[PDB]
């Protein structure tokens, strides 16, 4: 099941320039998402992160993929009613393995792990061409 | 095979944040062909105004991002610009935009060069999104 | 009659940073229109294009006639539905005769020609202080 | 007759996008009068702002824009900024704005110098639009 | 009587990049209001103002303590309706004393004054670390 | 007593807007900590979109600035970085969100060199607003 852009915009209260799923490619409800960030130099960070060697911030992957559990939680349990959030209550070991750079089209793949003492607990990997580029571990709650 | 980043076409090209549409250079051959990539995402800061609610990616920026695939391809060729001077984007013929191009779309586009005349130099472009046709044109440009 | 921006954002869909028609100065509906693009420094493509020597892009001379074909068209023919857009489905003969720069009031008459196997064409004709920087046929449809 | 285009404002003020707001100078005469155009379109990041539905160019900012007006007289008058060092403005009497400008307007500035007095440098200004009175000041600068 | 942003986005119809109050410290109707604009240099007019030395321009200090005599008219008088504006007509004696800068949380003070000749009378005063750095005599009216 | 102020910060980070998240540094002692602010305002391009309606300073962005906070630390007391050298954020322990940081807020962070170890430089960061503390985490960096 994909979602594209404007169910992507339906789902997450995100909008520019803090969006950062573009695609959703496949889920399945309790289990799994994998989604796309493309990676653009026509992005305002960009500008800032660095002058003369655009590199994609380690923390927009993290808060990438954590968007991304969100599509999946609001898919499988149920949407957020208007000013409700879904919070971001921790990271645990977030890696980076290596840039991230305009061209790469990221895909992230996020797996529900369970709910433990009032938070839910994901996995997150991202790659570029096959390749890890990230992985965490991140806690979630309504 | 001959691939350039983004770092050898900030060097290339004078365009910046917000107009450098070109993401990669895929491959190329001088005098010849250059097949590049625009990375087409919602965090882009065009998306907010067209449209909100319907994010898509506007026909005269494909123009825009292949022409900019005919600059690298230019300087790679027959020497870069010097400072100051700039590669004029004359005209163009036959722009024909057939189906939209939106956010998580990767836009591959392949110029190539087809003759100097009249004092122009003529190229054609063709920009597809998985495999299929999106916009066909054909741009003069000149140093 | 003239259109000032309030009844320019209720006609077109176009937002920040890409409604690049600021005034209406005269139109005959299903016959002409003739708008305003004021060029200022201050105006966010400028910083790329190009650093040092601000140049207003072709291509958006392009989109600023066939947004003020959108108005006409909007105006002769019926706004559009919410969730409904106007395509702009190609160009013809777009011919570029000079730099517009910042400070410069581009003035655009944009004609209608005809409907023809399922477009509209129109013909665009962009001048500063009375000389022709750019002319193009546009086609566009509901 | 003595016209300043854009590259040669961007040579003389360091402002910068997005708060650079003299777009064009019609004519000066050193150390009399300046007259300057500030072209207001909808495409500037303040309106997204200012306000939502009801653009609005804000008064403030006409201020600005003739202090800027006054910085290019003072630096083709008196002598171009050295690097690191920065024109003040001090102050402002008697700001008056008199009806809102708009996305469309030209704003023609036309700023006169008065005297210097107490350390600083005094300037009136009037902004119009089609002929009309939109704010006037009087703006007081120092090297 | 402490605002909050969302409360302050009730009031003023300021939106990003021109709200330039971020908190309201204190307030009593028809007096006096107390105001918080923090200076960051995240924000988007310092790229321009000026490169390589921020300087947060003196006219947004007025600007900011405009908003403050808006919040406080509001407050105290009523709420706008939806497409009234609340008009700034002038500034009387604005002094600018020294330079504020990234990492400055500037302190601003609005007075009621009266009201003269159909318009709001007030006075601003702006400090950071205790020192006066604007102040200004405003006028306003509905 | 030791601070520093943007100037001096735009020297030894290369960050640069929008992503240049340290507006001063109150103290530090070298190879030890150092004690940094983020003004937190509406007025910053994140809010727009973090949330409409709702603006919350992302948890993201607290990391992103501590990490920063460790590069003027690594460099004033290791040395600054060359032209086109990087200093790495190579991973993240134990990030913990307490409670969201919002406009007005102003962030006083403190990080702490722990240890170097397997090629990475280790750091302990606490951020706090009014006193109480906003986010921990320990942060791993290398040349």
């Amino acid at each position: 099941h994909t979602l594209h852009i404007e169910e992507i915009l339906d789902l997450l209260p995100h909008r520019f320039p803090f969006l950062l799923v573009d695609r959703v490619l496949d889920f399945e409800e309790g289990k799994f998402l994998r989604a796309v960030k493309n990676v653009s130099f026509n992005e305002p960070f960009f500008q800032g992160h660095f002058p003369g060697k655009p590199i994609f911030p380690g923390v927009l992957i993290l808060e990438a993929m954590a968007q991304a559990t969100g599509i999946l939680a609001f898919k499988s349990r149920g949407k957020l009613e208007p000013g409700e959030l879904y919070y971001f209550a921790g990271i645990d070991e977030a890696r980076f393995k290596r840039p991230v750079v305009p061209g790469d089209q990221m895909i992230m793949e996020v797996e529900f792990v369970k709910e433990r003492r009032g938070l839910t607990r994901f996995t997150g990997v991202a790659k570029v061409d096959g390749e890890i580029v990230c992985t965490a571990t991140m806690m979630c709650a309504r």
